[PDB]
C-alpha cells in the first residue's frame, strides 16, 4: 500500500461547495485539475487522494474528501457558480466539518517556503507528516 497524497481545494464559492457535498463530485481549474489527475493515475488504486476544503475568506477549513475518479475534462458545461470551471471527477466527502484556521496556522508547508498550510493556494500539495498533523487536528476538533 501508499501512504495518502493530500491537497488543499480553495473555493470562493459556497454553493459550489454545498454542490459537491450533495452529488460528490468536484472540478478544478485547468493546471489545477491536471495536477490532481497526475496525483490520482500515478497512486493507481494503492492509496487514497485526499482533498481539504477550505472557503476564501471564511477562516476555517469545512470537511475531508477522498478523490474517486480521474478527471473527466468534457462534461456539461455551466454547472458550477461560474463557466469558467471545467471537467469534473468524483469525491466521497469523509466528513462535512467547520475548524477553524486558528488550530491549523501553526503547521507550516517545507514545500511551500515553510508558509503556514492557511496560506495554501487551490491544489496545494502537503507534505504527508503535515498531512497527517492536519487531519488529526480536524478529525478531533470540537466546538
Ligand atoms: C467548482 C470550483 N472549483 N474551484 C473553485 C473555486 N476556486 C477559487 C480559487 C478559490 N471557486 C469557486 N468554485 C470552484
Amino acid at each position: 500500500m501508499k501512504h495518502g497524497r493530500v491537497f488543499i481545494i480553495k473555493s470562493y464559492s459556497e454553493d459550489d461547495i454545498h454542490r459537491s457535498i450533495k452529488y460528490n463530485i468536484w472540478c478544478s481549474t485547468e493546471h489545477g485539475n491536471k495536477r490532481l489527475d497526475a496525483a490520482y493515475r500515478s497512486m493507481n488504486g494503492k492509496g487514497p487522494v485526499y482533498l481539504l476544503f477550505s472557503v476564501n475568506g471564511s477562516g476555517h477549513f469545512c470537511g475531508v474528501a477522498e478523490m474517486k475518479s480521474a478527471v473527466d475534462y468534457n462534461t456539461c458545461a455551466g454547472v458550477w457558480s461560474q463557466d469558467k470551471w471545467k471537467g469534473r471527477f468524483d469525491v466521497r466527502w469523509i466528513f462535512v466539518k467547520d475548524v477553524p484556521n486558528s488550530q491549523l496556522r501553526h503547521i507550516r508547508l517545507e514545500n511551500n517556503e515553510n508558509k503556514p498550510v492557511t496560506n495554501s493556494r487551490d491544489t496545494q500539495e502537503v507534505p504527508l507528516e503535515k498531512a497527517k498533523q492536519v487531519l488529526k487536528i480536524i478529525a478531533s476538533y470540537k466546538h
